[PDB]
């Protein structure tokens, strides 16, 4: 297959030209007017990107009907991404190898698009190795089972490892503190029981830690903060990177941390309920800034469905969390279009920096595996979630008229058309 008049990002630059794909998928030749006997399909100078990476999504094994790894590939093409990151904390969780290969073999069997498993740490499995693990995730707050370090005296073992570790990092005794000042009456307590301090406290445990493994010890984790939502932690992330020698530290938001604020939250009910909670417009501007100054590594959805029926209860019955995979791309293309960011930061956020931190080989380089995600940066038009292809068909961001879409997704060489190409 042929796709001809493509704006390619290749290296640091667009480049014009087409790109051949062999019929392994692999990319066989990158040339401008490439003259061959092939299925050709034009681009018609859409931008081609390396494909997208959405670095942390829950597709719900062991709880089938809120999404499964079908629903949430086709979600993810639907949304231009080509490769998504996986969270442990399932029913069961995943905290044991044989666990992680049954789930495994449950993905490799109905994932549409490249899917990779982290692995969940607990106070009793910490030292294991899971080869085929990206990342080994640890929640500071109860998720599931035992996938929670409820002691955080042992975090200074956990993290002296040469491993990737992903931290949810939410301080459990502020919250409880905070549960006994404050009741759940209505969206906004959520918001004031999981607060600001709660996020900070936690990021202070763990680099109070990082510290000491810098200086004690010749192991050299690299610690990649999920979700940070506050203008504090994110300075003092900015601050003890001055100071670290062997550890590496990565951080990631998401698009409704970079959109929404806690003014929103009786307006948003279950919609704007998710863990961490809606901060301040502040927080939402120094987000944005921290990519701008490269503080903020990356963008991920934290893609997590829960029944409709649920979502709509009150906020002591409400689950957190909202699906995000089919918007994290158009929401971020629209902050290039407003201004925001640019679109090498948007290009940089999305595709090149998780492919650095994770691993993962999605770049358009001839004798590669195809996995592009193909966008029309112009495009406007309304998010509509009854175009999901999550079986969670509801989003805050519903009914937003955004300019950016992917309108097409190529996985390991083959073309899927994206939310935009129907739009
Ligand atoms: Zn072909
Ligand atoms: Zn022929
Ligand atoms: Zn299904
Ligand atoms: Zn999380
Ligand atoms: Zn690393
Ligand atoms: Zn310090
Ligand atoms: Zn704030
Ligand atoms: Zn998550
Ligand atoms: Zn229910
Ligand atoms: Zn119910
Ligand atoms: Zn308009």
């Amino acid at each position: 297959m042929l796709l001809k008049n493509c704006r390619i990002i290749k290296d640091n630059k667009i480049i014009e030209g087409d790109i051949l794909i062999d019929e392994n998928g692999r990319i066989k030749k990158i040339a401008k007017d490439i003259k061959v006997d092939d299925e050709i399909i034009d681009i018609k100078n859409s931008l081609v990107i390396p494909g997208v990476i959405d670095a942390h999504v829950h597709f719900r094994w062991g709880e089938e009907k809120k999404e499964d790894f079908l629903s949430g590939s086709l979600a993810g093409i639907n949304g231009g991404v080509c490769f998504a990151i996986d969270m442990p904390n399932n029913k069961p969780p995943i905290t044991t190898k044989e666990l992680f290969y049954k789930k495994l073999e449950d993905c490799k069997k109905d994932s549409k698009i490249n899917v990779f498993l982290n692995f969940g740490v607990t106070e009793n499995n910490y030292l294991g190795t899971v080869e085929d693990a990206k990342a080994y995730k640890i929640f500071m707050v109860k998720s599931v089972g035992d996938l929670f370090i409820e002691d955080y005296s042992k975090l200074k073992d956990i993290l002296n490892q040469n491993k990737l570790f992903c931290i949810h990092a939410e301080h459990k005794d502020v919250i409880n503190e905070n549960l006994k000042k404050y009741q759940l009456n209505s969206w906004i307590d959520h918001c004031k029981i999981r607060d600001e301090k709660s996020e900070v406290e936690a990021v202070k445990e763990v680099i109070k830690n990082l510290k000491i493994i810098d200086r004690q010890s010749n192991k050299k984790p690299h610690v990649h903060f999920c979700h940070i939502s506050t203008k504090e932690a994110l300075y003092l992330i900015k601050k003890v990177r001055q100071e670290l020698k062997n550890i590496k530290i990565t951080v990631e938001v998401t698009p409704h941390h970079i959109y929404l604020n806690k003014d929103m939250a009786e307006e948003l009910k279950g919609f704007g309920k998710f863990n961490p909670p809606l901060r301040e417009k502040d927080d939402n501007i120094a987000l944005i800034k921290g990519i701008v100054n490269k503080d903020v590594d990356i963008i991920a959805s934290d893609h997590a469905p829960h029944l409709l029926e649920d979502k709509l209860k009150n906020v002591k019955n409400c689950p957190s969390g909202i699906p995000g995979i089919e918007t994290i791309v158009p929401l971020t293309l629209n902050l290039v279009n407003k201004g925001l960011i640019s679109l090498f930061d948007a290009i940089r956020v999305l595709s090149k920096n998780p492919a650095k931190i994770f691993n993962i080989n999605n770049k358009i380089e001839e004798g590669n595996l195809a996995n592009l995600t193909i966008i029309d940066l112009k495009k406007e038009g309304k998010i509509n979630a009854e175009l999901f292809k999550s079986k969670a068909k509801f989003s805050p961001f519903d009914g937003w008229e955004v300019k950016g879409f992917p309108i097409y997704t190529v996985i390991n060489g083959t073309l899927y058309e994206a939310y935009g190409c129907k739009c």
